[PDB]
């Protein structure tokens, strides 16, 4: 197929600054940084996701490779390496982090506008994804990261190709079998995790139970804020029959359709009157007068 013309941009750590971590696990650390490239005169604002054991750098560097080749706005792009003895992956920053977060921390403020743009965005990075022959294979509000509260992007491509049990698809579970149309399926929890302002899919249900819950017939419930429409859409991704399940191009359709008049496909008490932090705010975004964010930072 396809020869892959991606660019893969080796940056010097003397050309970013580690400003604070963000958060640590069992991968290592991400930090909050800026990129100053060579006398551009920019401040990129960036995450920089940093002991050495050969087989955790193939694992990195094959991140690195999915990364380096997407392009969407809708998708998190790879901005470069650093080579040091660690091995560093440069990201955008998502100022907001992960979705499942931020819809838990601000439930309050959360109008059906947003929640189904939201939605939109999410089948378009998904649709990009398709459309690159790309299956994500671990997609959850955890790995939608937030810009602004108006913008959104798929990231986490530490399992993508060409276990997370309560977010998979029935032949996933069983046969191991990974399709555009077993991302649909995970994209229907995703759904069901921000309409439920992050509630854990099957809270207290043993992931070993699921495979047998699935086959009988048992599905995720329908939110109190989601009419029959939405929910319909969400049973639609849990389909037995993966041909059967609708495609994210139709997705990206019928959330577009309800996100023209919110108010008549999700109920919200204080819908319209909430708002959330917008380009428009005072004090929105140190040094703040070279600063261009990463989508305005072309090469
Ligand atoms: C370990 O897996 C990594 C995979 C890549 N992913 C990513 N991808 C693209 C951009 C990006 N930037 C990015 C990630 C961010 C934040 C800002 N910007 C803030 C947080 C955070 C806040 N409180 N706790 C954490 N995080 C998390 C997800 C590490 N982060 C971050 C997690």
């Amino acid at each position: 197929e396809a020869p892959n013309q991606a660019l893969l941009r080796i940056l010097k750590e003397t050309e970013f600054k580690k400003i604070k971590v963000l958060g640590s696990g069992a991968f290592g650390t991400v930090y909050k940084g800026l990129w100053i490239p060579e006398g551009e005169k920019v401040k990129i604002p960036v995450a920089i996701k940093e002991a050495t054991s050969p087989k955790a750098n193939k694992e990195i560097l094959d991140e690195a490779y999915v990364m380096a080749s997407v392009d969407n706005p809708h998708v998190c792009r790879l901005l470069g390496i650093c080579l040091t003895s660690t091995v560093q992956l440069i990201m955008q920053l998502m100022p907001f982090g992960c979705l499942l977060d931020y819809v838990r921390e601000h439930k309050d403020n959360i109008g059906s506008q947003y929640l189904l743009n939201w939605c939109v965005q999410i089948a378009k990075g998904m649709n990009y994804l398709e459309d690159r022959r790309l299956v994500h294979r671990d997609l959850a509000a955890r790995n939608v990261l937030v810009k602004t509260p108006q913008h959104v992007k798929i990231t986490d491509f530490g399992r993508a190709k060409l276990v997370p049990i309560k977010w998979m698809a029935l032949e996933s579970i069983l046969h191991r079998i990974y399709t555009h149309q077993s991302d649909v399926w995970s994209y229907g929890v995703t759904v069901w995790e921000l309409m439920t302002f992050g509630s854990k899919p099957y809270d207290g249900i043993p992931a070993s139970e699921i495979s047998s819950i699935l086959e009988k017939g048992e599905r995720l419930p329908q939110p109190p804020i989601c009419t029959i429409d939405v929910y319909m859409i969400m049973v639609k991704c849990w389909m037995i029959d993966a041909d059967s399940r609708p495609k994210f191009r139709e997705l990206i359709i019928e959330f577009s359709k309800m996100a023209r008049d919110p108010q008549r496909y999700l109920v919200i008490q204080g819908d319209e009157r909430m708002h959330l932090p917008s380009p428009t705010d005072s004090n929105f975004y140190e040094d703040m007068d070279d600063v261009v964010d990463a989508d305005e930072y072309l090469i």
